[PDB]
């Protein structure tokens, strides 16, 4: 994926509710630093739904590709109210961006 295009998607569609930087603040949604390789519902200090907490998958490319296409479908009960990203390449670019940004 194209990290620069993914950053732009992040800003447009996610940044209203999420930060990515280490030590970044929780907002409507959790800070996302350290997301990759982590169980659902584990950002310290954020109050998740039981659904988010109990989904019982590990975040990575494959699970993010599915989740971000249709959040409610993947995690019924979630309080992330977001329509999803329809286009595969946009999801790929966004996830490439997140893989970098949530690690650095
Ligand atoms: C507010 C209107 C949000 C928008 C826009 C996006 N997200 Fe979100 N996200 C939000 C909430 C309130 C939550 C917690 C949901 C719950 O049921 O507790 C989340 C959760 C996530 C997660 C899961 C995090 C985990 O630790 O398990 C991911 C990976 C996530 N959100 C990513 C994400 C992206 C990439 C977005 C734009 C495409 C996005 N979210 C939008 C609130 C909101």
């Amino acid at each position: 994926g194209d990290v620069e295009k993914g950053k732009k998607i992040f800003i447009m569609k996610c940044s209203q509710c999420h930060t990515v930087e280490k030590g970044g603040k929780h907002k409507t949604g959790p800070n996302l630093h350290g997301l990759f390789g982590r169980k659902t519902g584990q950002a310290p200090g954020f109050s998740y739904t039981a659904a988010n907490k109990n989904k019982g998958i590990i975040w990575g490319e494959d699970t993010l590709m599915e989740y971000l296409e249709n959040p409610k479908k993947y995690i019924p009960g979630t309080k992330m109210i977001f329509v999803g990203i329809k286009k595969k390449e946009e999801r790929a670019d966004l996830i490439a961006y997140l893989k970098k940004a949530t690690n650095e």
